[PDB]
């Protein structure tokens, strides 16, 4: 299956956000992320994908294809807006919970993961 995420301005959280912020994904699927404003471009957060996932980077206003196999959760962000964040999750039962939650961000952006991380059933 594929999905797509798109990067807007304003959200119901406040400017600068993933739409939708969380998916929960089978081994296998696809995300787009699709700027809808321009100014984003998607990437992974540092530490925050799993053992056997590779980081990634989109250059600003790109359209830009991801497939998740490697089970867990992936914190995604974009880079000019230290708010806005977002988690994708391959599987049930992630095994690197902890390096999204347990991580020491920007008040704004650390709930915006663990709202997503709540929302995909953890
Ligand atoms: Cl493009
Ligand atoms: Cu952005």
């Amino acid at each position: 299956a594929d999905f797509e995420v798109h990067m807007l301005n304003k959200g119901k959280d406040g400017a600068m956000v993933f739409e939708p912020a969380s998916l929960k994904v089978a081994p296998g699927d696809t995300v787009t992320f699709i700027p809808t404003d321009k100014g984003h471009n998607v990437e992974t957060i540092k530490g925050m994908i799993p053992d056997g996932a590779e980081a990634f980077k989109s250059k600003i206003n790109e359209n830009y294809k991801v497939t998740f196999t490697a089970p867990g959760v992936y914190g995604v962000k974009c880079t000019p807006h230290p708010f806005m964040v977002g988690v994708v999750q391959v599987g049930d039962a992630p095994a690197n919970l902890e390096a999204v939650k347990g991580a020491k961000n920007p008040k704004k952006a650390q709930e915006r993961l663990d709202a997503a991380l709540a929302a995909l059933g953890n």
